[PDB]
Formats: structure tokens, C-alpha cells, sequence
């Protein structure tokens, strides 16, 4: 692997300069104890140079992400569908690099944004590095890349004063979705528990575009790419989110870390829809047009092989921030759409490398590297680490007997495009009339929501829009959703004092798809890291005493016990002063601890019970184990999800089933 | 007061970077269902463009924000230094300031626990004069080639990088344990100082000790205070840690509106003024960016006032 | 071979992407066979963005310019001297890189133009990367760092136009050179035979600077570098060097090379000057001064090992045109000196590379890496190829438990400045009084030249002030030259019509040093290399007998043999269409030939032009098989002249021949001022 080849050991020896002579790093030279610093101290200089040129420019898009090592194990030979030779052998394995992110805030903001979320995943295979660059959501914002700076200037900080970071929720985001209709169906998306997953192992993964395999007889059929997650579908609440990212902007990269670290590494299904070229615009919508899904009623997913996610980097730096993912990195047996919004990925990929490396030579970081052996004729660039042999590196050449050969679908093994591809018409900037159903699939995910995930939906809207402040924009936006749904536009302007407009049933329908909404997914199929915290008490040693307990039983299920207290002692991880509900998935009080619930200089006034609060107003399983601090916190005994038992072991199984469900919905009120 | 350098996109049609008219939301493509071509100059011009928006964030100090001001002296103050802005009474200096926290990237909160910078550019009428200062008048370390392993230390561990924008965690105070010289900072960053209200309620020091020097070559020693007008306050700590997740942008926010409502933040721009013979005179050493000097033992001297009232017109560039 | 491990191998196999997938890279990839080209495309797009940035900025000075590997081996354990771990040990070996250059020149301009050059030499030691970044003149020629870009700028091309290329002959160098007298000592060198070396290998490095040589024990020296040729010292003549850039700017690059390849690597003693701390004054000048020489005479040198060069680049963008030399890579056993001009160097070549590599990382580029582990907190930057495992990098720490440690004079080997070192005084920006003689050393090198040797740097002279347009700066000019010696301002005012001032005695004197001069070195201690250009015919075959018969004798001592004839055949290397004088050391016409000296193939006259001009340049030149007074008379060639050889005997004339190569200049071919 280039990365072990690349490693730098430091844990022994004396310091030394980049070139070997050894230095130290502690003092400046002066002329005198107490004398000006010398140009001539070049162990000053270097260090500090050094310091000064660290940062390079962040993404222009997704900044904010965190990364891992894995693999990715082919369940069948695939020749059948594709000649990708990644896919061609039972249980072959292949090196993988994910990298999650958010996409509209920069490098420091908070992971618990709402926001459409990447999942990048390379393929290190044996013949070539297979990057899909795709999202937790399966369809995106705009029909063509060229409207792209469009977006992502609306979404991203007002350019004036640089306000507000990482939100949609501002004027310019709601002016650019109201006026730029093909916007609805990802907005509606974003605006679901999708936009605040639980975390990057509790999200699916999304090709978004249309592909090809295309096999080696030259024949290729249309494939959408989704990774379903072994983990199950979860989502933070809007209220937690908000915490969240105050409490803890590290959440997810933190989540992602601790349940490698554990052996908890996550994985998922590596799917595709595959349908005929004849179907391209078979199922009611054009095939090329990335607004769109193909409702699973149409065409059922294939699993093709497993991909695992199991070792951290190394450093953060050199692996994750310097990852640099391409769509044109494509692989024989694969072929690109004539999708408008994937056509013009592939040009900002490869020139926007330029901007974040500072130099040509991107694809020799060792993170960038393939696995398999390059002949080329690309030469020089600044930052060359290569010393090539051959010099006649032209092609035709007799002087270096005509090596490199060219590939092709004939010889070597080479890329080709899809024989069976064609073009045909004047050439023009005009948008195809078969793209204009913006409204439509929107409503089509809206109907497959459970009740109170539309209502989640309506309030992430109502706080939004609420929060523009021209009444031209609202009344815009109101227009728009109305569209996809009346009762949608008349829910969201009751929060802001407008009234909608009149029902426009044009697009309106009844019709539900399988596998888009969170809430009706089913409880979790396992619990393994799930983060439970036990509040306790110092001054009792009955309460430290049941929190042992506890702690040996949930620990042997996988989950990830916190037992808080008022300070730091043997079997106590965090103390109130630092505890949150959001740090929890679940949230018990042994019984010993009553007092607390009812003044400390050691914490907040009132925070073991606004933990616990926090925890019930939020869905979460909450338990007392040894009940008035039920009454203290409001919390009905006979609720969904509380839980009260002397029993360590009938409680501990009945909270165990809670954390599986995950949120008890019933907590929420709905409109009328 | 730059508005030489403006550009002004309220009307007419768009146009290329060297002016010629095109159209920018839907790409060439062969045939209407087709793939889209290379010949396509608009949209490769356009997406370059965006591809490349994005500069390196400052290595520390990348979270801030800005404005525009004016400073007016209050006298004519040749008898201490020959300093061009400070030599009539009433004569006025345009100036732009940057405050910022320290260790977060961009995008991470204002409100998170941290120095603040408060860097003062005076434009004034025989070259640009910097003042680079914090809100807390000394430092963590007392020799520049230090830096890096005390911005090592309390940025986010580097092989998961986490935690962002925080001092809460091993290697900071690890560090913090091992050069004890940090102890002074750290008071002050433990303290309200660390979280304070907003830019305007905050104090700006250059921490070191600079020179004055006249005409004649005499010279003294000199620290600078900025003296906030709007008074001093904090925020408590579980208010910071809700606001950090409610509104990221506070303090540029406050700062924002402060200045459209025409509440412009003003400081008094102070100096302690000590002689060449003070030195070592108040039981520590003058060159150590660790100490402040006492005002009992050498009251500050107001200069001038500051004033911030223009916000910019585009963060980027300005 | 030093840098293996970085090379890529492409003698077999498919072409690939830089990411492995196997792709085409010959037609673009379009709608319909006669269609427009297709942006999704990749295979054109990174092919040619690769091309697009190939270019990266050529260095600010020294731009031209050409490198080999070689190796150090040191003659004894110098820790009486110093504690530099390269000569800790008799026969110790390390690898060396060097490049040679010019230094106002662009990429592309001709090695053969007037000028300083550059002798960078870089030690791969076991102590760290230790650098040499010298010239072939001993002096600069100005006293403090901050004046470089003035110096620079006007010795480059005016700014409004861009002319005159890699030539110190216009208006604003010698307006600079009358303005600034600091450079009368370099500028005397470089109008010498000094500023036009006959190859890399024919001419010696100079640190310039005096440097610190610091035992184990903190003691110390002042030292001066010199790398001693081997090869001896030779120039090219002005005219000959003037044919040269337009028939081969790649003279110097390609001498170097084939020497390498034929397995006549280059050599070098690399010796110094050592002199106590407490001379730094004593020898008549300041030791801080970069435009003065230490005498041999005051202080002979001491031979510390062997440079050789013997193994040539595989790419150039890779090696040489990367190398990042800076004299900020020191080693423990060596310091500096509060010399102004190199104390601002140390700044300049850290900083520099930053633009030309576009990034921080330059130190990682394999030619600049060192042979031994890096262990330091340096972290992150464009282009960072390191995986580092440390995840605590600062000092101090107990988390990686105090690594890496603190290195110094006396733990683990550290670099320490010359712990005798002090300063005093208020802070200035004055010129020491020390450094105000800048006209007596000029006037000692000009003292050492032989008559022939002071004549050709005369010409020089009269060749470039006569192309500065202003006669203010040419009489400016002339002040300066009148210092260093009257009878230069008198000579050089000749050639300009104006009038040399009257003599100004003050820096006058008779004083002499030994090994300034080129002329009176002595006969070359070798002449493996050098070339000897045989002209013949086709239209005889004994013309064809007598070549063959000579390259056999020649090559087996070495020499460089090209045939030159009307068409190439066997045993032919060269038509006279492409050969030239300036091709070769000594020129030999075989008398079978004698007709030839108007055809379609080759330009009139040329072979005869090539004999004449090989005659005036001063190179032996002859005439072989007993038949010679018809070339001679033709070219007008003295049949008794010094280094004119006529020889029916092959082995008779080649004896006598090599003599004449190895004297190498004949000298008395050359009018003298009367
Ligand atoms: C034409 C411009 C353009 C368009 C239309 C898109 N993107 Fe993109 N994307 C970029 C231009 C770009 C970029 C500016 O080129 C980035 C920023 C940094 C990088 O390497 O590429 C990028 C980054 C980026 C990342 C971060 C990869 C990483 O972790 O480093 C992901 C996951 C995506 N994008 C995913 C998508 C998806 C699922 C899209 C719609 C189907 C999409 N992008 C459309
Ligand atoms: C030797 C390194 C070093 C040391 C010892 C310091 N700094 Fe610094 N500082 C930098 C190296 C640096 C830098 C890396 O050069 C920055 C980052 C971006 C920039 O322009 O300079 C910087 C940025 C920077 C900014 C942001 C300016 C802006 O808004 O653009 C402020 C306010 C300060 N610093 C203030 C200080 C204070 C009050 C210090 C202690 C007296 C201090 N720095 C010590
Ligand atoms: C303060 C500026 C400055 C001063 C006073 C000098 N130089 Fe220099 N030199 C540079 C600034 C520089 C530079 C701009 O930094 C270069 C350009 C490329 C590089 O790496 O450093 C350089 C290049 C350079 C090279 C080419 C190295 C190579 O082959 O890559 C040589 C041989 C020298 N110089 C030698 C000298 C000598 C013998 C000097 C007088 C004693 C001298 N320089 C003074
Ligand atoms: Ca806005
Ligand atoms: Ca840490
Ligand atoms: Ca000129």
C-alpha cells in the first residue's frame, strides 16, 4: 500500500530539519540574552515557513467531512451486468476510502447543520482507483452543472458579511428555490430527517445520476447506485441538531471514529437499479434528469457486495483533507449518461484539484495513488515526486519501440465508452421539455412519510421560511410548495401570517414509494454502539453501585455506557458540568439520585433534570431504575418509551427494546 | 473610501470576463438529450471560476470579521513620537479592523471559549501602520519559533481532528502543563475574557512592548490598550456553549448591526508610556509578552479615538 | 543509482491514466465520426491539463544550467578542524549532487554567453544535506545581500523590452558597475577568460564567502572553499564563444554529459583556506568581505577529498531542474560569518522555493531529500507526501513522551553556532570602513594575467562599453577602470574615442598572486575529451584511408575523433554543412582532402573557413600524409608556426598534434596594444 511505504515514525530520535541535520526548535538565536533574533537562525525559518504554509484552500463544496479506511467484498462474478473487474469473482476484495460530509458549510462548522450530506467512496481496484461521488439523498438540486455556482452562491453565506453559516435558512437560499423549481424534490429531502441523520453509519448512499455498465461484449444497460446501510435509518430531531452542534460539532466524525475504534466498523449493501436503454424514459420521467428516483416499485435492487468501513486514518490531514475524488475516475465496464448535471462534473473535478494542491501532480499524494502500476506520458509539473526512465514519452514513437500501447475495448484492457451510444441534432443550449415535471416525485416522497415525519417536514419548513425576511420571497415560496402540495403550503404560511394560495392540482397525486421514509423503516437492526447515560450521585453508594451494574450488563450488548456524576471518581466517565442529552441515545436515572432532580456550584442550576427532559421532549428511551422524578420532569409512568423497574434485568431488556425503536414519535404534537 | 474598485451588477446583460455577452444556465450540448461539449466556453469559464473560489483560511485566527472606520487624534503628539497620524490635533486616519477568535476553522462559532484577535490597520498619510493585537493583553509563550507547538497543541488532535474551535482536551493542556509560561493566558482564557459579550465589549492590546520615537532619535517604551467605550461583558458558559449551536455568526452579527443602526463601536486608543530606564524597574522583565504592566504603576495615556461605521460591501474581498 | 526507488519504468506495458485505468491518449473522443469533442472526455482532459502546467518558474538567477551525481570521498578524519561528519574519516564516501550554470540568462539562453557561473554542489551526508552553493569566480560583486535585485536588475534585460539577452553589454549594467565600485573585482573576473569557460570541467568552484570550520569542542576557524579542477583551467575565446551560442547553446550541457557517458567523469580536490579568528583583519582587507580573496600566498590550501561527477541525470525536470539549493542546509562542523552578503542568501533560497515549487514540501521532491530519517513537527502544506504517526507534534510533550528530542552542541549531534561567536554595538544599517577599498584587488588579478591574458580582457572591455549607447555612464565607466589602473581606462578609452582621465595613484601597485591565471596555468594535465575534428573527402578514397587510419590513433589516447566530409557514409561522422570550428579543440586535414580547400552541399568555402577559423581561435591545427603546403598556403597558415603540425608518419603526427592540445592555446596568434 503507498500509505505504509509513507508513513513517518517519530515515536524515537533526535529532531532534525526536512533534510536530516539534527536541530532543535525551542529557542530563537540572538545577538545577546536579551538581544534582537538573527537571519541567519535557519532552524527558526524553516519551522516557522513551515508553520505559515499549512493550510491549503478547503473544498469549494462539502468542506466539512471526516474519512475512513475499508473494504469492499464482491458477492458474485458480475460479468453477466458489467466487465468492471472490481466486480468480477466471488469475494474478491477490493481497498476502499469513504469520506462523509455536509456540503454547504466550511471546514469548522458543525456537523449537525441541516444539509444534503456526501458519501465518496474510492475503490482501489486491480485495474484502476473507481471513485462514486455521491449523497445521503438520492436526487439533486439542478438539471444542468453549469447552474451550479447558481446554487451554491444562494445556499452558502450572504457574500456581504459572510452571515449565516452553514444554513439554508436565509433569504438568497429560499429566493434561488423559489425561483428554480427543478429545486422542490432534494429541498423536500433536505428538509426531512434526512437532512440531520444520527449519524454517516445511519444514512444510505447515493449515486444520484444515471450510469452504464457496459460488458465486455459491448452491450450496457442504465444503473442508479445505493449503498443501503446495515446499521438502519436514523435521524436527530431539529431541536437535538440545534444542541448538537453547540454541545458537540465533532458529533459525527466523533461517532464515525469511536465505532471503528471499537470494532463497530459500519457497512452496507452495495446496490444497483439496473433497467434496460429502452427504459430511459419508460417510467413517467427521463432517466437523464438527476431530480429524479426510480420508485423501487419499478425496478428492485441488486446486491452487489459489501462495503466496510474499518480503519481510521492515520493522519487526518495527508488522508482525509487531501482525498481528492473524481467521477471521471471511471473504470472499464462502467460508462458515463448524457446526464447534464454529471457531464459537467466531470470538468470541475479535474480542474478544481488545481486549486486545493497548488500544482498538477494531485494524483501522486499517496491517498490518491492506484494500487496497480502507471505508464503514461504525463511529465514534469511542480511538486514531481517521479524520476521517469523513458525519454521518448510521445506516442507514435519507434525510439522507446512504441510503449506505452494504446488501450482500448481490444487491447489492454482499456476504457471504452459505450459502443452503442449516439448523438443526433443541432447543437444547442436548451433544456429537454422532458425534464419540466419538478412537482410531481416531491409529492410522491412527501405521501411516503409517516404522519408526524410530514409534520417534522412542515416544522422544518416553518422555521426556515420564518426566518426570510422579504415578504416577495415568502409569498414565492408559498407558491412553489403549493404546487407539490396544499396542504403543505396552507401548514407552512399558518406559521409565517400569509395565507396560501389556491389549490393547483396539476401535479397533485396519492401514490406512495417503499424505502424513503425514516420513521416507517422499522426499529434498528442492532444497537451496538448506541450511547446510554446513567445519571447518578456522589453522595450515595447505592447510586454508583446500580450504575456498576447497569454498566456490565448494557456494556456486554455493545453499547456505550456514560455514567455522570457530579465529579469525577472511579466508575464515573463525565460529570453533570459537561453532560448533555444530546450525548445519549438513551438516558436512565438510578434511583439513589432522586435528590439532584428536585443548586451545586459543580453545575448549572437545574441540569440533571434538563438532561433528562431534554432526553423525554426528544423521543429518546428514558428509565428510572431502583418514580417522583417522573413528576419532577413531567414524564407520564405509563408512557411509550419510560421505563420503570427494580428489576436490573427486566430493565435493562425492555430499555434495550426502546433503544431499537429509537424515537417514540408519539411525543409530538401534530396539526389538527 | 474603495470605491474605486467596485463593480456594480444592478443592471445589463451578462458577460464574460472580458465582456462579451453570453448566457450562463444551460450547457451546449449535441441534440437536446445529448452530452454536453468541450467547445462549451461559457460553462467551462463559469465553473473554473467556481472551482477555484476558495483561498487557503488563515493558519490561525481563520474565524473574523470586519470593518471599516475612521481614527481621530486628540492632540499633537510630536513631543513622544514622530508618528504621522499623531501629529495634530483632530487629524483623521481612515482605518479597517479584522477581530476573530484563534484556534477554529472557518465556519466554526464565535462564542467558542478562545483568545480573540483585534487587528487595527491606521491607512495613514505616510504608509499603512498595523496593529495586530488580542482582547487579552498577554501571551502564551515567550519566543515566536514556540508557536507552532502551542497552535499544534490546542488545534484538533491531527489523526481524526477533533475537537474543533476548543482547548478541551489532552495535548492543550498537556502543552499548557509542560510550559508553564502559558499560565498567565490561560487565566485570562478561563476567565469571562474568554467568552466575551461581542467585539464591541471587549478591549484590544498589541501585548508587546513597541517604541515611540521622536524626531531627535529619543525614544521610550510603550504598550498598547484600546479602550472599548461600550464597557466590558461577558457571556456565561452555558450560554456560550447554546449560542455556539443557535447562531455561529453572533458576534459578526452584533458587530453588523451595531454599525447599520448607527451605533458604531468606538474605543480610546491608549498607550502606557515607561522609559528606556524602566525596563526591569516593576519586578519583571518589559520584553517578556507574558507580563502586563501594573496601572498603578504607569497610567494610560489616551491618543485618540477610534471609531468603526462602515461595514464592507463584499466580505471576500475586503 | 541514489534515487532508484523514485523512477517509473515505461519500456513495457499499457498506457494508463495517472490512477491506473488503462486508457487510449490518440483521438478525442466526439459526436459522429466528423462531430464536435465531448467534454466527458477525461482521457483528453487530463492528458492535456498535465501539459497546460508542465512549466513551473525557472530560478531568478542561475536559470541556465545543467547537473550530474557524483561522489565525495574524504582523504582523512578533519576532526582536528572541524566535527562535519563527511570528513570524520579517511576514504569516507558520500553522494554528491551538482549543478554548473550560468547566471543572467533565461532558460534557453546559450551556455557560452559572458558571465559568472554558478558550482552548486550538494553532500547527501549522514549528519543531514549539507550545501555548497558557489561560483567559478572567488568574489562578488557587492557587499551586501540588499542590493542583489539592483545588481540583478541591471544586468538583465531592459524591462521595456526585454533585450539584451544574458549579456552584461548595455547601458544599465555598466551604469551600475560606474555607480556601485564594489564590482570592480568580479567584473574584472568575468571580463577575463574566467567568464568564458571552456567547459564545467575546465573551471574551479568558490564558496565566496569565508565560512567557520567548528570542532567538537567549540573552537573555530575562518575558512575559504575551493574546488580545484582536475582537468585543468581553460577558456574559449570571445569570438569563438559568440559562434558557439548560435551553433550549440548547448556546449556546456553537452560536454558534461558525453564526458559522464564515456566514463571520463569529472574531478575535483575540494580544499580550503584556514585561518585563525584573529585573522580576520590581518591580511590587508576584511574576512567579512565577499569581493576580496585571501592570497595563496598568505594562506595555502589544505586538500580535504575528491569531488567526482560519473553518473548523469535520467530526468532532467526531475533532477536538475528541481534541485533546491540553499546554504541554509549546514551541517554540524561548519558555521557562518557575519559577511552581509551571505547572511541575506540565508533568507533568499528558504523563501525562493516557495515559488518555484509552487508549495511548502520542496524538501520532498526525491532529489532534495535527505539519506537519513526526518523526525520533526512539521506538519500539513500543499503537496504533503508524509503520513506522520506522531499525533502529538509540538515541544514540549509527555503524550509521545518527549520525542523527538531536543538535538544541540551537546546531545544528539545537534547543529550549534560557534559558541565564540559575539556581537557588540548599536543597531545600524552602516557600512563597515573596513569594506571601502574596492579597486586594489581588481588591480592585483590584473597584475597576475600574462600580456596576452591582459589584452583579451582589455578587448572584452572595449567590445561592451562600446555598446553603451550614454557617454555619461561610458565616462563613469571610465573613472572606475582609471582606478584600478591607468592603462586600462587608456586602452579600454581607445576603442570608445573618448579620453581616460588622468592617473590616479592611490590603488596602484605591482603586486601578484599566483593561480588567478588562466594563460600561464600551464599545459592541461590531460587531454582525455577533447575533440579533434579530421576533414576529409568522398571524392578520394584515400582521404576516407588516412581518417580512418588518424581516429584509430587519437581514440586510443582518448580523444574525441569526428570525420568530417561533403555526405556521411561509414566512418564518416559529419557533413560540412553542420560542422564548425568551434566543434572542435584541434583541427586535421588529410592530404588525400587537399582539392577541397562552391557545392550544393555545404555553404562556399566552409571547409576552408572551418580550418582558418580553428587557426585564429588560436587551436593547434595541421595537415596529414606528407602533402601540406597547399591547405596551408590556402588558409595562409605559416608552415613554421607554433601549433601548426605537418607529418607524413600517423604516429609521428599525432605526437606532436597531442602536444598542441594539451598547450591547448597558441597564444602568439593574437595582436598585443603597442
Ligand atoms: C459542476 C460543479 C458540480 C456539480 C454539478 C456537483 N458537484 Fe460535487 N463537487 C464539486 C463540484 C460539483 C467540486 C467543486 O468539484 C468539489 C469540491 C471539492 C472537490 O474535490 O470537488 C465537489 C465535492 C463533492 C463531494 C465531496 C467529496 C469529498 O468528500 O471530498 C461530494 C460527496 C460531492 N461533491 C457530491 C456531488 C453529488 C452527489 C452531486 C449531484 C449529483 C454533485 N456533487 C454535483
Ligand atoms: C511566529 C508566529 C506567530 C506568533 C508568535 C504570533 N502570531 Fe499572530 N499570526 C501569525 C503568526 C504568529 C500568522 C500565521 O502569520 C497569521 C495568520 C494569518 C496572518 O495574516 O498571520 C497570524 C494571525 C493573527 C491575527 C489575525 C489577523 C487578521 O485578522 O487577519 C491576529 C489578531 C494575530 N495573529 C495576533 C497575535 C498576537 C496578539 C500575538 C502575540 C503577541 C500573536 N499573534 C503571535
Ligand atoms: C539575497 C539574494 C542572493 C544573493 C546575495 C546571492 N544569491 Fe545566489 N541565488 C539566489 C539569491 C542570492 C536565489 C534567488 O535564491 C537563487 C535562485 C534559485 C535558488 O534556489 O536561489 C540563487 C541561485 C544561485 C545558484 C544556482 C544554484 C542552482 O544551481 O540551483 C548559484 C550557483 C548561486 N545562486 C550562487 C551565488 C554566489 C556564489 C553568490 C555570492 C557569493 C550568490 N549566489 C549571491
Ligand atoms: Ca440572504
Ligand atoms: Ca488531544
Ligand atoms: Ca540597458
Amino acid at each position: 500500500s503507498p500509505l505504509a511505504a509513507y508513513e513517518v515514525d517519530d515515536s524515537t530520535g533526535y529532531l532534525t530539519s526536512d533534510v536530516g541535520g539534527p536541530i532543535q526548535d525551542q529557542t530563537s538565536l540572538k545577538a545577546g540574552i536579551r538581544g534582537p533574533t538573527l537571519l541567519e537562525d535557519f532552524m527558526f525559518r524553516q519551522k516557522i515557513q513551515h508553520f505559515d504554509h499549512e493550510r491549503v484552500p478547503e473544498r469549494a463544496v462539502h468542506a466539512r467531512g471526516a474519512g475512513a479506511h475499508g473494504t469492499f467484498t464482491s458477492y458474485a462474478d458480475w460479468s453477466n451486468i458489467t466487465a468492471a473487474s472490481f466486480l468480477n469473482a466471488t469475494g474478491k476484495q477490493t481497498p476502499v476510502f469513504v469520506r462523509f460530509s455536509t456540503a454547504a458549510g466550511s471546514r469548522g462548522s458543525a456537523d449537525t447543520a441541516r444539509d444534503v450530506h456526501g458519501f465518496a467512496t474510492r475503490f482501489y481496484t486491480d485495474e484502476g482507483n473507481f471513485d462514486i461521488v455521491g449523497n445521503n439523498i438520492p436526487v439533486f438540486f439542478i438539471q444542468d452543472a453549469i447552474q451550479f455556482p447558481d446554487l451554491i452562491h444562494s445556499v452558502k453565506p450572504r457574500p456581504d458579511n459572510e452571515i449565516p453559516q452553514a444554513a439554508t435558512a436565509h433569504d438568497s437560499a429560499w429566493d434561488f428555490f423559489s425561483q428554480q423549481p427543478s429545486t422542490m424534490h432534494t429541498l423536500f429531502w433536505a428538509m426531512s430527517g434526512h437532512g440531520i441523520p444520527r449519524s454517516y453509519r445511519h444514512m444510505d448512499g447515493f449515486g444520484v445520476h444515471t450510469f452504464r455498465f457496459v460488458k465486455d461484449d459491448g452491450s450496457s444497460k442504465l444503473i442508479k447506485w445505493h449503498f443501503k446501510s446495515r446499521q438502519g435509518k436514523a435521524s436527530l430531531v431539529w431541536e437535538e441538531a440545534q444542541v448538537l452542534s453547540g454541545k458537540n460539532a465533532d458529533f459525527h466524525r466523533q461517532d464515525l471514529w469511536d465505532a471503528i475504534e471499537s470494532g463497530n466498523g459500519p457497512e452496507w449493501d452495495v446496490c444497483v437499479q439496473i433497467v434496460d436503454e429502452s427504459q430511459a424514459q419508460a417510467f413517467g420521467f427521463d432517466l437523464l434528469d438527476p431530480t429524479k428516483i426510480i420508485p423501487e416499485e419499478y425496478a428492485p435492487l441488486t446486491k452487489l457486495g459489501l462495503l466496510k468501513l474499518d480503519r481510521n486514518p492515520t493522519n487526518y490531514f495527508a488522508e482525509t483533507e487531501q482525498v481528492m475524488f473524481q467521477p471521471g475516475h471511471i473504470v472499464r465496464g462502467i460508462d458515463f449518461t448524457e446526464d447534464p448535471l454529471l457531464q459537467g462534473r466531470l470538468f470541475s473535478y479535474l480542474d478544481t484539484q488545481l486549486n486545493r494542491n497548488g500544482g498538477p501532480n494531485f494524483e501522486q499524494l499517496p491517498i490518491n495513488m492506484p494500487r496497480v502500476p502507471i505508464h503514461n506520458n504525463n511529465r514534469d509539473g511542480a511538486g514531481q515526486m517521479f524520476i521517469h526512465r523513458n525519454k521518448y514519452p510521445y506516442t507514435p514513437n519507434t525510439l522507446n519501440s512504441g510503449y506505452p500501447r494504446q488501450a482500448n475495448q481490444n487491447a489492454g484492457r482499456g476504457f471504452f465508452t459505450a459502443p452503442g451510444r449516439t448523438a443526433s441534432g443541432a447543437l444547442v443550449r436548451e433544456v429537454s421539455p422532458t425534464f419540466n415535471d419538478h412537482w410531481s416525485q416531491p409529492r410522491l416522497f412527501f405521501n411516503s412519510l409517516t404522519p408526524v415525519e410530514q409534520q417534522f417536514l412542515v416544522n422544518a419548513m416553518r422555521f426556515e421560511i420564518s426566518l426570510v425576511k422579504s415578504e416577495e420571497v415568502k409569498k414565492n415560496v408559498l407558491t412553489q410548495l403549493n404546487r407539490v402540495s396544499h396542504d403543505v403550503a396552507v401548514r407552512v404560511a399558518a406559521a409565517i401570517g400569509l395565507g396560501a394560495p389556491d389549490a393547483d392540482d396539476t401535479y397533485y397525486h396519492n401514490n406512495k414509494t417503499a424505502g424513503v421514509s425514516i420513521v416507517g423503516s422499522g426499529p434498528l437492526p442492532t444497537i451496538k454502539t448506541l450511547r446510554v447515560g446513567i445519571l447518578a450521585t456522589t453522595s450515595e453508594s447505592s447510586a454508583l453501585d446500580q450504575a456498576a451494574q447497569l454498566r456490565t450488563r448494557l456494556e456486554k450488548d455493545g453499547l456505550v455506557v456514560t455514567v455522570v456524576a457530579e465529579t469525577l471518581r472511579e466508575g464515573v466517565d463525565q460529570t453533570y458540568s459537561t453532560a448533555d442529552a444530546t450525548g445519549f441515545d438513551g438516558v436512565v436515572v438510578v434511583d439513589g439520585a432522586a435528590a439532584l432532580f428536585a443548586s451545586s456550584p459543580l453545575f448549572p442550576t437545574g441540569r440533571p433534570l434538563q438532561i433528562f427532559v431534554d432526553a423525554y421532549r426528544w423521543g429518546k428511551p428514558v428509565g428510572v431504575c431502583g418514580s417522583e422524578v417522573l413528576d419532577a420532569a413531567d414524564v407520564p409512568e405509563d408512557g411509550d418509551g419510560v421505563y420503570s423497574e427494580e428489576s436490573v434485568d427486566m430493565f435493562v431488556e425492555e430499555f434495550e427494546k426502546g433503544l431499537a425503536t429509537f424515537r417514540f414519535t408519539d411525543r409530538f404534537a401534530l396539526d389538527s
